[PDB]
């Protein structure tokens, strides 16, 4: 195994934890001076002696969404920004994060340390078909793959001809894509002649919406790719939070930069080791605008034991979904991957599919509509042997019965950004 | 003078004599480095150029032109001449599938020494890091996007990375972030102050101070318009993507010429016709040699732009050479919503419908202070009014142009024999705006 900084990836958990607590600190003491945390630690009584270990962070309230848009855009500003600020990130009113030179840096440090990991040198071509501007994930892996040395194509968001003739013209090796797009491009290759298994592509990195393994496991083959998961938020820089290493087994979190808790939605203590819950985060390297106890509404677990690539940093499980991306439905709650964890086991099916919310009469109703694959199998009596086979297997995990259609490959709607699963007409 | 503050006052007020000794000593340097490329190589002997070919500045005439067309016919790595696998970090290309693009390779030297550049410029005007730069170009491979955002960076300004569009996001940006220095192309400049009159704001009263504009030819008046609207400086800011991009040449605080910087560029104003050099003074084609660039070297680049060195001492005291603003180019290039378009790349698109003929018009238009891009293109009778398809293949034509152009166009379907004609060498742009 080769590491970007193998001091710090490699740290015992004794002198990461000692690490973690010194930054802890030091990012409690600027928060003090942002307009918001010093009404919140004055309200709290939190000083320079409240930190005294790694739990005492729980003395502290959370820090929500609503905090943030209530203090739009510069109430958690800490640091000097006429004097230091180099940039305003975004992602009703938007998100604002304020950077300085250092956090910048910091930033792409990760970015660079998680390519890095997954098998990526500067004798690398690495495309980037993320959107620029205000989004992070643009200016995010462009300064982390420029820190690395790799050869960058900033190939910015859509026109998958143009995406195409970059990989085939320059010979791009890794490519940074969500991963519905990478699909979308595994179809364009074909459409222009073109082996999509046999291109110069050896890399992927997908993240930003999620997504099962198995759909990871379809890119991997249609591409002939080693493909790997990336974690992010504009708060909390964009990329490089966590990142899968070549064990493909849960997402190494830099614990060096980011203080990690899964809490219980409901009574806000911390989850029995191993449980799923809520993400909770705080920045222990960010300086214009740290964040303290941040519930960033992303449901996860974190996996026990060391893991084979020697990394001492703590890994995640993939996220189950987002909170808001929850629905109920008589009665019942539901989440859009327990959809998806059904529907990427059968082959007969394509990767877009789409969840219809009604009310028919006073009663509401579920319509699951999924493409399906170019892989023949046209046969009436065996493909509605297959939807009655879905509708169950769907009844037993979702404990609803819901109206299964199969549509025609490309009939469903596609994003120029993260796909939309959910369509609640009530 | 005296009150002027310089990024790089060694460099900036450096005496002719000195400057040229230090154009000499980088431009010996560049030859031998572009050698090692398999263009230059093949150039450097089927001329004769050797390694004691230049003594002088003028010894740069006995080197060919390099023209687009060449560089096209080696794309995408024929002219890189250092290690791009071992130093290689970014790749900038034109737009297009049609064609060959523009391919533009540079190392971490050759990125340091482009945003050096830009943050230069951009200190010479007034910005300084405790300014709020706001940057509504387009990023991507669009230079204007990473070119601006790394140089404002590189000064230390807290940078607003809006890109283009939405109008009422940039205005929201510029109320809520108190954005001071914006870059905007003119005739995008015009649209927000429109854009903040329809929301009810006095586009005179707002934290702007500074504005860069370029990308595309306007007069001094159209500019002076832009300062009355907003209650702002702008300064002229000249760049191509072959010469990195952003920082090439740019307005001092005097806006009379825009300041080549001689130490990064050998600039030469040639007869488009007899490829000697103009007289001093005179309009010609700018033909442009780097002399700071490393992984790709271009050597008496033709920018087809045309303009003239405008003579005497700038009372900014910088001693590096003004030119002119651009008043036309010696091709059939045409510029609109920033974006540099060749009549060509739409031609090569609707060649590949067989609804339609062969006779097509592209008219660029001011309606209501917005530059508008409209294709006529004649039907073809191996067709029939088929209105719905006929619509839908229309959708489809501004789909593939806007894929390839990079722009969206208007497209009208006009009858066969009605667009009108006059020769072969029929000019297939009408432009009918005020420039
Ligand atoms: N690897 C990933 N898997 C699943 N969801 C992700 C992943 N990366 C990012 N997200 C989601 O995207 C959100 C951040 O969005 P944004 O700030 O717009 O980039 C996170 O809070 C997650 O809900
Ligand atoms: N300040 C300016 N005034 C007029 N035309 C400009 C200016 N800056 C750039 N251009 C035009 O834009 C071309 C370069 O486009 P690009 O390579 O996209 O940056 C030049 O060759 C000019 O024709
Ligand atoms: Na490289
Ligand atoms: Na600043
Ligand atoms: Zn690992
Ligand atoms: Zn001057």
């Amino acid at each position: 195994t080769q590491y970007w900084e193998e001091e710090i990836e490699i740290m015992s958990r004794e002198k990461l934890q000692e690490l973690q607590l010194q930054r802890l600190k030091k990012t409690i003491n600027i928060a003090a001076n942002s307009p918001y945390y010093k009404e919140v630690f004055s309200k709290n009584g939190i000083t320079g002696d409240s930190i005294q270990s790694l739990d005492d962070i729980r003395k502290i309230p959370f820090t929500t969404k609503s905090d943030m848009r209530a203090n739009y855009p510069f109430g958690l500003v800490a640091g000097d920004m006429k004097r230091d600020g180099v940039r305003i990130h975004s992602s009703g009113n938007p998100t604002v994060i304020v950077h300085s030179q250092h956090d910048l840096d910091s930033w792409a440090n990760l970015v660079a340390r998680c390519l890095y990991m997954v098998g990526i040198r500067k004798t690398d071509v690495f495309q980037n078909s993320s959107g620029y501007g205000m989004f992070t994930g643009g200016l995010g892996f462009q300064y982390g793959a420029e820190r690395l040395g790799c050869l960058t194509v900033p190939a910015a968001a859509g026109n998958s001809k143009r995406q195409i003739k970059f990989i085939s013209d320059f010979k791009t090796t890794a490519l940074h894509a969500i991963p519905s797009y990478a699909i979308r491009l595994a179809e364009v290759f074909q459409e222009e002649g073109i082996d999509p298994r046999e291109t110069t592509l050896k890399t992927l990195v997908i993240g930003a919406e999620p997504h099962t393994d198995e759909q990871r496991r379809k890119i991997e083959r249609m591409l002939n790719v080693k493909a790997y998961n990336s974690f992010g938020m504009t708060e909390m820089n964009g990329p490089g939070v966590a990142f899968e290493c070549q064990e493909q087994n849960g997402m190494h979190f830099w614990e060096d930069c980011y203080l990690v808790e899964i809490i219980d939605p409901e009574t806000g203590e911390p989850v029995p080791e191993g449980e799923i819950g809520e993400l909770v985060l705080t920045t222990l390297d960010r300086e214009m605008m740290p964040l303290i106890r941040y519930r960033t509404r992303d449901l996860t677990r974190i996996l026990p034991g060391k893991c084979p690539c020697g990394r001492t940093h703590l890994r995640i499980d993939r996220i189950k979904g987002r909170s808001d991306d929850m629905f109920i439905i008589k009665g019942v709650n539901i989440f859009p991957m327990q959809v998806e964890k059904i529907l990427v086991q059968f082959p007969e099916l394509g990767s877009n599919y789409l969840i219809t919310l009604e009310t028919v009469n006073n009663q509401d109703e579920m319509i699951v509509e999924v493409e399906l694959s170019d892989l023949s199998t046209d046969n009436y009596i065996e493909l509605e042997k297959i939807r009655r086979d879905i509708i169950r297997q769907l009844k037993d995990e979702i404990l609803v019965t819901p109206k299964v259609k199969l549509v025609k490959k490309g009939s469903l709607p596609q994003s120029e950004g993260k796909a939309v699963r959910v369509k609640d007409l009530r």
